[PDB]
């Protein structure tokens, strides 16, 4: 652990590597089973739940949110997601609404170790945890998935989810026309038939349903309370501004409720709208002992998903395990580690040059 | 667009090419600057900082610190402090970097260390407040912890002051040896004395120690000087204190930011209502500051993410001049931003 030490840092070029070496469908896949496995650690108390997210709230130009996200494993290391949502930022900059990027500290001595992407990974472990709730709360033969919002977080959504379920087709609404007529292309690689249809329609007829939008505060739901198919499973996966809602209360008031992380989905799930107490179990208790969702896949069930720090240390682990077997990434020494701990102008530049000019 | 990263190199070459005082300066210069804006209300204190505590190896917090200039970026530093790092691993017990996000898109834009820079703008905190709060003729320093901090306070506090003495003590007496050479460059002689006399002589003193919650005072509960100014520099965990209760109650206190100081600075030691004008408010107005020169006067020092925005904002002014750090591409921005698999071309 000396001052020698530096910096592993992944970039873009090798987080591309990952996915091409190891496979859209095999990474995907890992990171539901390190997702798993660390949520029934949670469920057992032999790990906890990370502190509450924080953040930045910034109104222009659409309201968004800046924020962090530390999940500390004692004696071992510190993980920091860093992450911004700015729903301007596909049609005014070209550039993805969530943008965010993902840290280590070493526990111990509090050096930053690795630094990484946050794009990708945050889009795979978001699908993944509703893969998981699904696995456990829809049906297993659900054949019809539904799209409520079909940017960045919904090709995730279809992709985690047709490989845990025996998904046949998806019918997709976006308030954007644009958006919702290129999510067949974006979707193609699933296999997975893709159909326009307004919510209405996607609520009567999905067997499972996720919802990922930047609705505005206090503009939901984005999903009409107009029938529903008895044993629907939904997952709730906007997040954002306190405030922001999609679901309507009628039908959550009437669902088996499942959060990721009960006090914050509190605070900005669509568990807002309801009081603690009619809560069921968290996903962490599921993963712990499925039977505690016993007959919840053949009834309305809604998991509500806000993403927590903990995700993101794991799926980091899965990037960084692949990326360590190729030897990806570059070392930088970013932090200045004195020759001399106590004196912080003990700083080595480069020499000068001996020889005369 | 990639991120610019500023290493360990690239601000050793800043500090060769600029020069330790000439940098000191820009820190205190444009600290003295921003703290006047706060005072008007033309820019605004940072969110209270958080943070992990951790117990092990001794206990000591690792904390995010974020800065929002609205419409332009977004700072956040991220720093631990370990001060079993020192003796353990031969690392500074203050180890952290500091980021740089667009306010507009989130996107990371800069990072660098942030333990040369967090040094450099304690010691300038200091100085700014210091100048205000100590009598302009102060000729002796007094310095209570020898460590990472104490090299830049008595050099930040020899830029502003008439300084001609460090009086200096640690409880590590290797630490308190070997500071005369750690300060030589600042042309400060230096003497070790223990607290008792540091406390009697000194006209200025900077407490800056890892003493942990519940250890201390670190000066005794004694007489001092009328003109007495001190900067309470040490602040990690919640219960850490250096000063003895009966000398912060009789002294007029300056925070640099009152909300943090009641939960991690000296002002955890008083009521709220105790405290002071803040030290943005005496930079807008120094005049509010003249008479307490004469008599005893604290800076509650804890530190808060602006002004290592503000500090990062020169070591950034310098790097480009000089052409200094690399690119990296960090973020993924896909081809397609509605696509987070549009990652082409493979590799
Ligand atoms: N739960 C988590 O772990 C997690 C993680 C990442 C992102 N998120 C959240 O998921 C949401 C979507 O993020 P994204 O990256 O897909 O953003 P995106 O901008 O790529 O896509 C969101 C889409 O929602 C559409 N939309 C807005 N209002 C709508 C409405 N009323 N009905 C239908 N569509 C609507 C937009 O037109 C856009 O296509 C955000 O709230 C984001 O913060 C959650
Ligand atoms: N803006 C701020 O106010 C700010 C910024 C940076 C660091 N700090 C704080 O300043 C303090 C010192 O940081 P550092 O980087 O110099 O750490 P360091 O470990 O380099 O030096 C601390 C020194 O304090 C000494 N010490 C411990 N207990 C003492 C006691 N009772 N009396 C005298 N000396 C004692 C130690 O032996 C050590 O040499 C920490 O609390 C740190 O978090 C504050
Ligand atoms: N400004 C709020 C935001 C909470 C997080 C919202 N997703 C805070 O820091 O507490
Ligand atoms: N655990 C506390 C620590 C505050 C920072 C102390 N200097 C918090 O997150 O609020």
């Amino acid at each position: 652990r000396g001052s020698h030490m530096e910096t592993w840092v992944l970039g873009r070029r090798d987080v591309a590597e990952v996915v091409a070496a190891v496979g859209r469908d095999e990474l995907m896949r890992r990171i539901i089973d390190r997702l798993t496995g660390g949520l029934a650690e949670i469920g057992r108390g032999e790990r906890h739940l990370s502190p509450l997210r924080g953040g930045l709230e910034r109104s222009e130009p659409v309201p968004g949110i800046w924020e962090w996200m530390p999940h500390r494993e004692p004696g071992d290391h510190i993980t920091l997601k860093t992450v911004g949502y700015s729903p301007a930022n596909p049609a005014r900059f070209g550039l993805p609404t969530i943008l965010g990027t993902v840290a280590r500290y070493d526990d111990t001595t509090g050096a930053l170790t690795a630094l990484m992407d946050g794009v990708l990974l945050t889009a795979l472990r978001t699908g993944a945890a509703s893969a998981v709730a699904s696995r456990l709360l829809a049906r297993p033969d659900s054949h019809t998935l539904g799209l409520i919002g079909t940017g960045a977080q919904a090709v995730t959504q279809l992709h985690a989810l047709s490989l845990v379920l025996p998904l046949q087709r998806a019918l997709v609404w976006d308030t954007d026309p644009a958006h919702r007529e290129s999510f067949a292309r974006r979707a193609a690689f699933t296999g997975v038939s893709v159909e326009i249809a307004e919510p209405a329609r996607i609520a009567a007829e999905a067997d499972v349903i996720s919802t990922a939008t930047s609705v505005a505060v206090g503009q939901g739901p984005v999903l009409p309370d107009t029938g529903v198919r008895e044993h629907l499973h939904i997952n709730a996966v906007g997040a954002d501004l306190v405030g922001k809602t999609e679901l309507p209360l009628g039908l959550l008031e009437r669902a088996f409720v499942t959060a990721d992380h009960p006090e914050q989905a509190l605070r900005e799930g669509e568990c807002q709208q309801l009081s603690a107490d009619r809560l069921g179990p968290q996903l962490a208790h599921l993963c712990a002992d499925p039977a505690a969702a016993a007959g919840r896949q053949d009834t309305l069930s809604v998991f509500d998903s806000t993403g927590f720090a903990f995700e993101d240390a794991l799926a980091m682990e899965v990037f960084l395990e692949a990326a360590a077997e190729r030897d990806l990434g570059i070392r930088v020494g970013i932090e200045h580690h004195p020759g001399d701990a106590l004196d912080p102008y003990a700083l080595q530049p480069l020499p000068l040059p001996l020889a005369a000019p």
